[PDB]
Order: C-alpha cells, then sequence, then structure tokens
C-alpha cells in the first residue's frame, strides 16, 4: 500500500477528481456518486470513490501546493489512475477575472520547486493531456457557464506574491494563480497518464477573504459537473 | 517603416503565415494564394499578401531562431499582423514520429534566451492562442490529416542536442525540437495578439539529412493548408 | 479570521507545536494536553488548543510541504503564535540513521521552492530561533533520550530524490530529507518568531513504507516529550 | 553537404566574412571579389567565393541572431572555413559612440541562449582568435580609419533592452549590443578556427530608425575593407 | 607538505584558531599561548603553534576571501587539524549591532562563489559543528561577555555591499558580513570536522573605516578567550 | 587611508605590478625596483613603489582570490594607481601548456563569486585594458620568451576542480586556472583604469606539488620583465 494515499488493489478507479480541499472532496462523493466509499483518509487526505452515470469514478484530496500534490498523484498512479483531472480554485491575477468564473488551464507557469525538481532545473511548458483540455472546454461551453481559458501560474508562497506581481504576470497571459496544476501536468507526461485542470476563481490576489461562500459555492459545482462530464468523455 | 521587415501600412493582412524558410514562404504564396505580392526582401525576409479564398492572407518569412522570429513577429504586429501561425518544421525527438507527420503545437518548452530576456529569467510555459490552437487540431482532424497534439522544445542550439538528450526530453513529453515557437507564443501574449503554430517533422535528432522532398513536401502542403483553413476561423 | 486556518486570536497559544499529519496532531493533543479543543478543521488543518502542566500550548496541523506549512505559519504568527515547534518525521539520508531516532535541526538545506519565492533566489541559511534550538537539545539530554543534532534538508519532490541522491548529500552534512523545516525557519526570521524543529526518523530514503509502528511510536512520543518540554522553557 | 548552407567543401575559401545581411552580402561579393560565384541562396543565406587581390575569400551570410549564426559557422566549418571574420553592425550603448564609428570587438558578452546552450550554463569570456583580432586591430590603425577597441554585446531580444539598461551595461565597458560575436567566438575556440568580428555602428538602443544611409554606408565600406585587408594576413 | 601552508608533521595541532589577519594571529599566539612557535610563513600565512593551559593549540592566518580561507582550511585539515574555530571581525547590518559586539555565528548565508564551486550550485546551510557551537555561546555566557547568536553573511565583493542592501538581509536574520565562514561551515562537514566560528563587530556597513583601535580591541580579546575555552571543551 | 592597504597616495605609483604571493612581491621589488621602499604591511599585503629605468613602479601582493584581489585592486585606484598589471602563476588545464611557460591573458572566464557578486549576476567577459594587452602581448615577443595568448579561468575553490573538469574547459579554450585575473579585468573598466595579466605556469591541474624551484623561477623572471617593460608603454 503507498505511503500517504492508503488504498488497496480495487479501490481507485481510472478516473479521478483532484480537489485540493478535503472538504470539497467529502462534498462531491455525497452530492455526485452513488454508492460513495472512502477508501482513505490517512493524513485528511480523503479519497473517495463511487459511481458517477454508470461509470466509476473517484474522488481524491492533493492538500495544498505542489509538494503535496505531487506525492498523491505518484501514488493515485501506481494504484490504477489513467484520468486525472483537478478540480480547485484560484486567485485572479487580473481583474478582467471575477470571482465565480470558471477557468479551463490551458497551461500552468511552473513558478513551483516540485516542478523543479523533478525536471533537475530545466525549462518547461507544463500543459494538460490534449485531449481532457479539449475535453473540459466543450463541456464547459456545453453547459454554458461563464468561462475563460489559458493560463494560470502554480506558485509555493501563497503569501509572497503582491498585487503589484500579479499584475506584472497578467501582462504575460497568467489569468489567475494556484498551487497544484504544474505539478500535475508534469507527472502526466512523465508518468503517461491523461490530466487536466478547471478552476473557480475565490478571490483576486491580495484579498483579505475569499468570496461571498454563496459566489463561491456556485462556481465549484458547475467545475465539479464540468470535471465529470468531461472525464467520461475520455 | 520598420528597421527589419520594411514594410507600409496596408501590406501586410491581419492573418499571417511564418514560415521560417523564404523559400517556402515563396513556395506557399504562389501555390495557395490569388494575385500573391511581395512586399518586403530586406534582410532575406521574404513578405508575402494574397489572398485565400478571397481573404487577406499574408506569408512573412521570420529566419532561424528565436531572435530572429522575435524581431519578425514584433514588427508585424506593430504593422497590423493579428492572427499568426508559424508553418515550420522539427526533428522527432522520440522514435514514435516519423518523417512527415504533422504536429500541432499545445505548447514550447522554453530553451531559447530570447524569451529568457523578455521575462528576465522568470519562469514559463509557452502556449499559442486557445482558439488557434483549436483551430489547428479541428480543421486537421476535418481534413483527414494525421496529426499528433503536443509538446516542441524551442532550442537556440541546432548542432548542440544530442539524440541522447532528446530521448531524455522525449520522457517529459517533447515530441519534437524547432527554433521559433516558444518566442511567438509569448509575444502573443506580451502584445495581445493570436498566435500558433504547426510543424512537418523533417528529421528525427541526430540524422545527417532531411527527408526525402516527396515524404516531406506532401507534409509541408497539408500543414500550409490547415493553418490556412484556420486563420480563416478565428 | 485567516483564510485557511479559520480561527481567532484567542483560539492560539503563544507556543504551538507544528506536526505535518493531522493525525499526530490530534494524537498529541489527546495524549499530551489536559482540556484540549480543536479550534480548525478547514481544509484538514486540524488545530487544537489545551494545557500542558498548566501552560496553554497548541499543535497546529501543517500538512505536507513547505508551501502548505508556510500558508499555516503566517496565519499562526496572525493567530499570536510566538514560540512554533515543528515535530515531524524524516528519511534517513544514510544507513547508520535508523528508524525512531530522534533529530534536532540545527538547520536545514532549502531545497524547497516556497523559501525561494520569499527569498527571490537568493542564497541563504535556514535556522532555528538559537534559545529553542538548545532548548530542545537541552530537554533531550535532560531526559536521557539518544538524538542526533545536526542539518536535514527540506524538499519538494518526494518521490524525485533517489538513494544515491540522498547519500551524496549526506557527504556535506545531512542528516535526513523532510519537507517543511525550511521554509519554519525562514518565516521564523522574517516575521520575528522562535522556531524549532525536531524529527523522528520513520525510514531511510527508498524504503517502500515506513518502520513498524511500536518502533516509531516510541520515537515519536519521545519527541512530542520534548517538544512540549523544549517550548515551556522559552 | 550541410543542412543549411547547401554548399560543398571546395565552394567555401579558407578565409570568409560573415555579414548578417544577405544584401550585404551581396554587395561585398560585387564590389570587391573578383568573379563572385554565389555557392548557396537556400533559407535566403546568400554565400559568395572570389578572389581579393588574388586570394579566394568568401562572403556567407549568417542571418539574424547567434542561433542562426551558430548554425552557419558550424556548417562553414565543415566546409573548410579557417578564418572567419563577422562584418556586422550595432547599437551603440553609450552617447559616445557614434553611427558610422567602427568597433574591433576585443570580447563579447553572452547574453544568447546558444552559447548558453553550448556552455550548458558555464561562465564564460568569448573572444575572438588572437591573431584575427591584432591583423583587424592593426589594419584599422593603418588605414586611418576612427574606430574603438572593446567589448560589444551579443543578445537575443532586440526589442527588449532599453536605453537605461544599455548605459548601465556601458558601465561595466559594453560599447555597443549585436547579435552574432559570442557564438561565433565560442565556436571558433570549440572548432579550432581562428574568428573575428569588426562591426559599424548604425544607432543608439532605443533609436526608432538606423542612422542616415549615407553615414552607414561609408562605415560598412571601411569595415569591410578592414575585415578583407586582415584575412589575408592569417 | 601542503602547496600554501607549508608545515611539516605534527607542526599543527588538533585545535585551531583561524584569524583573517597574520597581525591577528601573530598577536594571539604572542599573547595567550606558552611557547609559541612559528610553523608557516609562506605567503604571508603565518601560522604558530603553542600550548593553553596545557594543551597544544595552532592559530593559523587564512588570509581573506573564501577561496583563501579554503585553500588554509584544505591543509591544515590534511595535516590533522580536528577543531577549527574562526575568531575574525565583521561588518554590521543593522544599527541592531554595535562595534566591539561579539558574534557566535549560528550559520552563515552562502553568498561567496567558493561555497557555490564546491557545492556545484547547489542550494545548502552553511552551520558550524553543533558542539562547537554550543560551547563558543556556552563560555560566553560564562565568562560573563554580552554576545549575540545568529546569522551571518559570507561574501565575495567587500567594496558592493550597499547599506540599504545590507539593511535588507538584515529582515532576513543576518547579523553581519563577513568572508571566510560559509566556506569553512561547508568544508567543516565535507572534510568531517569541527568547526565554528566567533566575531567582532568592527564596523557598520559602508563605513569608511574601522571603529577605534580601543573599542574594537576589548572586544578581540573577549573573542579570542572565549575560543580558546571552546576548542578546549571539544 | 584605505582600510586594508593602508598607505597615502604618494605611497603609491601610477604603474603597479600585482604579484598574488607577498614574497614574490619583495623579491620583484629587490630585484628590480631602485631604491624600493616598502609603504604597506599591514594583513600581509606587502606593497613596494621604485623606480624602473627611472619610471616610478609599485608592487603590490593581492593576496590569493578575487575578493582579496578586488579589496586591493579598488584601494588601488582609490590611490591612484592608472594601469595594473597582474604578474602570476597558474595551473594549466591541458597537456599542452608545460610548467614555466608564459601566458598573455586575453580574457578571464569569470568562475568567481566576486565579479559575480559586482555584477549581480549577469553574464560578462572579462578582458583586459586592449592596449596593455597589446604592449603585454609586443613586449614578450620583443624578449623573445615563449609565450601562449588566449584564455584564463579565474575560480574560486582550488582544490574542487579535477583533471577531467579541466579538460573539459580546454575544450573551450581555457589555458589555464588562476584566482584573480576575473575580478582584475572587471574592474578596471568599471574603474577606468587599464589592466592587464600575465601568467606563468607552475603547475598542472591536479598537481600534489608544484614545479622545480628553478624551471618556474625563471619563468617568474621573464614574467616579471615583460610585465615591467610594458607598464612603461602605457
Ligand atoms: N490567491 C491565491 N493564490 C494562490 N493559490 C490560491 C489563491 N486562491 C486560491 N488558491 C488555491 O487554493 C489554495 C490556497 O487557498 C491553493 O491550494 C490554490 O490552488
Ligand atoms: N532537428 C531540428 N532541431 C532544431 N530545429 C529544427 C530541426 N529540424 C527542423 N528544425 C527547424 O528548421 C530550422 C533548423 O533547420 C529551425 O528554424 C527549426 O524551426
Ligand atoms: N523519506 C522522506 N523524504 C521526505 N520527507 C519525508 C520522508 N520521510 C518522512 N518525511 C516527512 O513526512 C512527510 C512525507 O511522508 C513529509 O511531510 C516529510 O516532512
Ligand atoms: N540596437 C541594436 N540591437 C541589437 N542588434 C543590433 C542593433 N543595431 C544593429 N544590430 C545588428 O544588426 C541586427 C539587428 O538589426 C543584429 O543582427 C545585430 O547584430
Ligand atoms: N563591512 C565588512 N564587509 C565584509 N567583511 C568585513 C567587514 N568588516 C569586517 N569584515 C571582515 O574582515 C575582513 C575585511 O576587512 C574580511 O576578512 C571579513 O571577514
Ligand atoms: N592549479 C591552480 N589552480 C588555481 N590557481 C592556481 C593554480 N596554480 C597556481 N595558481 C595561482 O596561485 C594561487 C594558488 O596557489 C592563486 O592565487 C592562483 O592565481
Amino acid at each position: 500500500s503507498p505511503i500517504h494515499v492508503r488504498a488497496h488493489p480495487g479501490d481507485v478507479a481510472e478516473r479521478v477528481l483532484l480537489p485540493g480541499d478535503p472538504g470539497r472532496a467529502e462534498w462531491i462523493a455525497k452530492t455526485f456518486l452513488q454508492n460513495p466509499r472512502r477508501y482513505n483518509d490517512h493524513r485528511g487526505l480523503w479519497g473517495y470513490t463511487g459511481l458517477y452515470k454508470g461509470v466509476p469514478v473517484s474522488v481524491q484530496t492533493t492538500g495544498m501546493g505542489t509538494p503535496s500534490a505531487a506525492i498523491v498523484v505518484e501514488e493515485l498512479v501506481r494504484l490504477g489512475a489513467r484520468v486525472l483531472v483537478r478540480v480547485g480554485t484560484a486567485g485572479a491575477a487580473s481583474s478582467d477575472l471575477a470571482p465565480g468564473e470558471l477557468i479551463v488551464a490551458q497551461g500552468a507557469v511552473p513558478l513551483d520547486g516540485t516542478t523543479r525538481q523533478y525536471l533537475e532545473g530545466r525549462p518547461y511548458a507544463p500543459v494538460p493531456d490534449p485531449e481532457v483540455f479539449r475535453a473540459l472546454w466543450r463541456r464547459a461551453e456545453a453547459l454554458g457557464y461563464p468561462h475563460r481559458v489559458g493560463l494560470v501560474a502554480s506558485e509555493d508562497a501563497f503569501y509572497a506574491t503582491t498585487p503589484e506581481e500579479a499584475r506584472a504576470w497578467a501582462r504575460y497571459g497568467v489569468l489567475a494563480f494556484e498551487m497544484e496544476a504544474s505539478a500535475l501536468f508534469l507527472l502526466g507526461r512523465m508518468r503517461g497518464v491523461r490530466t487536466g485542470a478547471i478552476l473557480a476563481v475565490s478571490n483576486r490576489i491580495g484579498d483579505p477573504e475569499l468570496a461571498p461562500p454563496e459566489v463561491l459555492q456556485e462556481g465549484v459545482r458547475r467545475m465539479v459537473e464540468v470535471a465529470l462530464e468531461a472525464v467520461l468523455e475520455v
């Protein structure tokens, strides 16, 4: 059994969703999955498995940061995960993005040391699996939810980025900041598995608090629904 | 008039194709465009403009390497370019990519110094414009032309990369090596224009020569058609 | 109330133990603290406050990785944390360090990207607060529990480091690898709070699994006992 | 037969001048060479061969940037080039260097990615061949043409450098900016050939346009004379 | 016999004091030791050996800069040196340190190139041997001499660091700047010997001159006394 | 009066030779200078001033390593030094350089941290003053001494470079390793003074000991002579 996600042979399904927060994971399992069984709770890394419209689907908590997320991904791939789609939140880098908006990550700027350690310092363009990416973009369009497509930046120091630095990054195409995408995408190519990421803007860089819970929840629901319909596509 | 691409308002169309080789530019102009006209030949940067299915389309040579293409792109943008798609060739990094095969660039690892200078050393994930990327992908499918969608690595030193170094990059998802995409993608986001890149494999890194004209030529023809159909879509 | 550790000023004591796993947090609260109360469970970041020999002591879960821990330390300081001692586990860099042995961290090689982001790429020597470091070393001696005093290395990629790379680092004095210390030490200096770190070796780098519960539990119990005794000393 | 400069050993003389602009290459062949013959035009990399004062000399275009130049240089060496002297233009970094003034590159600061890739990140001091350097310096003195002997900077991003960044570099000895010297000098030492570079200042960093056609043209004329007189002396 | 410190077997004692200035090495030997004997003077790297309270103690000059210190340390170790304590001067970074104050180095920020070359660019936390660190601290207290325990920064360019930068580093815990600590600490771990460092602030960064030889002198005597007591403890 | 080289303006001549070894500075003074007087002995940095064929000439010790050398050079410039020429030894990186052979430094690969700190990490090509370099070159030929003209590499860790790395560097043009020239050349440009460097190969990289006293002493004498004759022409 893996060191952190202590699950067994058949616990994890080929299709997995990766929320960073264990609380969102739980909500997804109860709200969208039939016959949900929690196969792991060690280290608060709640992971569940059930059926979504007849297809087996897993929901695994990654924790915050790429160091934490990388661990979960590597182990999920060992357990059998084939398609892993992250469903998280992000802080808008600019002002054209408003809380509640969705982001289909086309790529993730690697500002984290996890991808850096796996790459031994080499440059790199973390991008999701083209198919998964395409699937997320279609489903989002299909459902008709206000969404954006483009770059996000995966960082490590949540509290080190200043609004001014956020603006500087936006001039480079970064729509928002998060802390897991880059490593996921990198591992996707390294371990030969299909990955993707869709985010829900929960705040603007610099905000002392997140957007009103109502606004937030609605974006999360839409995001999860897109991700779920998308994972079935591939 | 710009310092390198000495063209005047009206010469360059909104839609532009960016081949690295000026000989191909000439060929594309005569072969696909009605009433082709060469608006620039300074420094060998042969740039044409004609109509493709009634729509204005320009074909501007970039030269080899990001330093060169950067110059061409920055200036084309000043002149009015809004949608720029590079149609070049690349060297297979892996063994599954067969010469002649097409690659729709989903992202470009930045191993060049041009992106490094524009970014001041900051990490980055060069990606094409989502819409353009999407259009290129779809058009390839609609035309029934086999294709690969993925990452390419933009490098500066053509003769530096060893097959062993290539296989290493292939393990990170790099399909092939070329020398212009990264800066195109970066400038795309920096200047607010939509870019893209479709490449025709012309060899497999390590090869003393390129591939047989005929096998590679049909690839080049398809690439251009896809690229032309795509720029009219967006 | 902070964004991640949803608590208030009066919920956190001046002295805080920082385990990485919420499971140990809960275990410490119930096993060592009198009248322990959980002030947070958001994101699984389990936090407890109670009394130890009459002195208020908080036990906050940090999660895995400096990005997670940094978010948690920044917020604990905001909430009035003054003395923070990490009580975690680590992987031995050499064959001579056996599971269960204790390590009083004299410093932490910064291999993570979190410290890097805060330091804007500048070199640095992550070190504990001198008085806390000395307090941990003294209690360990006063209690008659064997221990090692030295350097540990804070990394981002759990599954990148191979046994050969770890032993190479051992030549430079690295006793073990873990994933939180460096940032804790850095933030200690940046935010002006006393911090320290004590670890219990739970495995040798490269081991498929961790050591058997009993062997490790006594080391963990000892570690926790030393930490609580040391925080009351400062 | 090289992949880019499609010539064969024998088409290229041991003495070669390396202009960036292909039109300048043509001008030099028809102007100073007897029985000029173009041996390559592939990729617009115009190359000529003829006699200068009874000695065989080649004028090969390199294109803009160290990526393009490194390719041409690597192939010219294959074709058997022994002495290669760059004859280009440059943008003044200081305010004392006026358009039309000549520079005998004593060294070239490597700000490009080409040399970086070749050196694998290692620091380096790009310098010409001692003798070529001396011959150029001597010939410029003899012909009594006002010149400067010092450092130039080789960059990748033409439109990135600002007047302020240039003045800053001037304080370190950088006399002017260009885009090929560094790679030429590096490759010279690596492939066992003699290289050198003489430049004619055509503008000041930040200038929207080059200097008057007339003023610039004379400088180019002296530069070539100096270069031709020099390569014949080694 | 070593290349620089031309001593013979047995000349060097197991415990060694390392002043950067030969003038100070001479003074220490003739002031605190019994039967001071000079075993080396080649390259001005004055080294003495005598008895401190019946124990053999050496005082080896290091010179300035980590490159010089590194040579001396390497050769001393190769000669049998076991305990090496640096006794030098430093430049205060903040106003929180006055001239004449003693600093017991807890660690040393590696801003130098020597540590960098030995580490091949890898991050690192240079610290003293724990016991030597502990001893230095313990003796300072037992002798009633005021002192500070914290970080110092080891740099290369003495005349480059500005007061503004120094204050910046202060925000990260840097108490003062010196030029040998980092390499000594690193070599201590690599070479398996016990090192440590105590410094006497002799000025503020930016000061045109060093503090009056009076206020400074008492600080230096205290520093040397503590270091002597210390090396005997280990 | 400077902090390290405690001399008065009149003490230092416009022309200065900069040997690293204080013992050689003395030998130079007593062997080539008429009426030589020592103006400094503080920190072992022995400095002398006398007459060479009627012209005032100073001989100032630099110590080992760019850190120490930069200090000395900075202070000499502030004292009035106009022409500074290093006269030292170096370690051959290849087999075609025998001990006792002379090298006129055309440039110096900056492997040191001092130049790095002064440059704030920017790339660069340490080169001497054109005229000084020319004079050094011309004199060596005039006195008919066997010499090489090319690159050296200034390093920080004397004991880190392996015969293998030395050879790798040799393929890039490096003839020998030393520890001062790079910072000298950089400062020469920054402070507006004419610098130069000439070395006498005294060993091969990896040698336990230096060559026989006589083979090397003749090289040193020729080197010192060429430097003297040279500074008199600048
Ligand atoms: N402003 C922000 N900066 C970084 N990560 C953010 C932000 N807002 C939300 N997140 C996401 O949620 C967590 C931080 O609250 C991270 O896991 C990250 O992916
Ligand atoms: N193996 C290869 N490596 C780098 N660039 C290549 C390769 N094959 C084709 N190219 C493309 O064509 C040029 C090099 O011939 C570059 O402009 C690049 O875009
Ligand atoms: N071998 C190891 N490598 C890295 N971190 C380790 C190791 N063993 C235990 N840890 C610690 O526990 C977690 C990984 O299980 C990390 O949070 C880290 O601090
Ligand atoms: N200001 C400048 N910046 C960079 N390259 C310049 C400049 N002026 C002239 N050049 C030279 O000419 C080309 C850019 O026009 C490059 O190949 C370069 O060598
Ligand atoms: N301001 C300062 N900056 C750097 N080193 C200093 C300073 N003051 C004293 N020193 C120490 O003494 C020498 C410089 O005089 C160096 O060896 C260093 O360790
Ligand atoms: N092999 C070598 N490596 C580095 N520096 C050397 C070598 N041989 C002689 N030196 C020179 O002499 C000193 C080291 O003894 C340095 O100041 C340096 O300039």
